[PDB]
């Protein structure tokens, strides 16, 4: 769980309090890019929005729509040894605290909901685009009509819908009145816990833009209803939703290695160096979005942004000594200590000083074909790069990787620019 909380902790109070949740199926990335843009780009002035961003995050990992089985069918009845009773249960207590109102859980859907049969695409069965509740009414919750709630939600989307075939309409699946499905998800969950509860279905007909965009719209609608006042930085229509998805400033950052730009990285990266006897899913990994991890896949290893595989790493895995901490270099003929684990920018040259027990591997450079070199003491240019060896597809940056004896002692990325 995020919190997108206003800057004063005493404004948290002072507005209802909503649990965002996207991602119980790992195949629909509509929901878990509306919830990460969310937390990107969005700011919450008074009370607060809890986050889950992806809540079934192996599953997306692998592009799969439950790994474990329906994870949106585990809210009732439990067996205790399911593997994935302890997320269920962090999700339970959430959605159970005293301190949230309401919850809203995102959905991608096939075709488009209907309440009446038009076509195979448009009609009760199909479940895009649109607005569901539980029931109409939650008594003793902080909002208790939920209709009301969902009707002006549905209305606030409305107003801007990209074609008329996307419009979108109020479910109630009446689910205490014999839906035995619906009676073991989530929202039925959060209804017995008194909280208001709505789920949002965005067509997997639509691209992956648009359904973000109506899943955001389906967010600030409901966000006017409680009255949570946000803000966001940017202007809402597909083309900005697209823009921000597939943004040249998303990075991911590995371990202790540099941050790497998540767009335009080569599809491969060889001998990439990570921790030894770190399971993969223990290796740390930031980044500025939330919905970044990695996966094994085979003996690689997948860098992976929702259900987009940035790059596959092929590695090697070696000891991470963290003794070093810079190392003196020259840029542009200019001389500085440079962090391990930094990004430089060079417009011409760099220089990397000799060191007494490291050796540096500039990769994509060579003088020799020694297979474990030394190549500080070189004046480096743009010109002396091999540029397959690049980390990414413009053939700018380039890895230098520092050794001390069999151990890596780190990694800095030169950006030529
Ligand atoms: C064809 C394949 N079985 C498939 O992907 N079906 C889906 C089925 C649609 C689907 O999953 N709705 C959700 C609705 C849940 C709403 C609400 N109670 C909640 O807890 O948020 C579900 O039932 O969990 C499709 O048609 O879009
Ligand atoms: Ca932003
Ligand atoms: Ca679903
Ligand atoms: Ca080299």
């Amino acid at each position: 769980m995020i919190e997108k909380a206003p800057t004063n902790v005493e404004d948290r109070d002072k507005a209802p309090h909503l649990l965002l949740l996207a991602g119980i199926q790992g195949d629909e990335p509509g929901g878990f890019n509306a919830t990460n843009l969310f937390l990107m780009h969005y700011s919450v002035l008074k009370g607060l929005v809890e986050v889950v961003p992806v809540l079934n995050k192996p599953s997306m990992l692998r592009n799969h729509r439950g790994l474990y089985g329906d994870m949106n069918r585990k809210f009732a009845a439990l067996d205790k040894n399911d593997p994935e009773y302890p997320t269920i249960q962090e999700i339970k207590s959430l959605i159970a605290k005293p301190s949230i109102d309401a919850v809203l859980h995102l959905h991608d859907g096939g075709g488009y909901y209907r309440p009446v049969y038009v076509d195979a695409m448009l009609n009760p069965k199909r479940w895009g685009n649109c607005f569901i509740i539980d029931q109409d009414e939650v008594k003793g919750a902080k909002f208790p009509n939920l209709l009301a709630f969902a009707n002006n939600t549905i209305e606030s989307i409305n107003a801007h819908l990209l074609h008329p075939i996307e419009e979108y309409h109020l479910k109630n699946t009446r689910t205490a009145q014999g839906d035995t499905e619906m009676q073991k998800a989530l929202t039925f969950y959060a209804i017995n816990q008194k909280k208001s509860a709505f789920a949002n279905e965005a067509s997997k007909e639509l691209p992956l833009a648009s359904r973000v965009f109506y899943h955001l719209q389906a967010i600030e609608g409901l966000l006017n209803q409680l009255n949570i006042p946000f803000k966001r930085d940017f202007d809402l229509n597909p083309n900005s939703v697209h823009a921000l998805i597939n943004d040249k400033n998303l990075w991911a950052k590995i371990s202790s290695l540099p941050k790497m730009p998540l767009f335009n990285l080569r599809p491969k990266l060889n001998h990439f160096p990570l921790p030894h006897n770190t399971k993969i899913p223990q290796i740390p990994i930031e980044s500025n979005a939330y919905i970044v991890g990695l996966v094994k896949n085979k003996q690689e290893v997948f860098l992976k942004y929702g259900n987009k595989l940035m790059t596959r790493l092929s590695p090697f895995y070696i000891e991470f000594d963290p003794s070093l901490e810079e190392v003196k270099m020259q840029i542009d003929n200019k001389d500085q200590m440079v962090k391990i684990g930094s990004v430089v920018e060079v417009k011409e040259s760099f220089y990397i000083h000799a060191m007494d027990n490291i050796r540096a591997n500039v990769i994509g450079f060579s003088v020799s074909n020694e297979n474990k070199p030394n190549e500080a003491g070189y004046t480096i240019k743009f010109k002396d790069f091999q540029k397959r060896f690049s980390l990414d597809k413009q053939e700018r940056i380039y890895r230098i990787e520092f050794y001390k004896n069999n151990a890596f002692s780190g990694m800095i990325l030169v950006k030529f620019v």
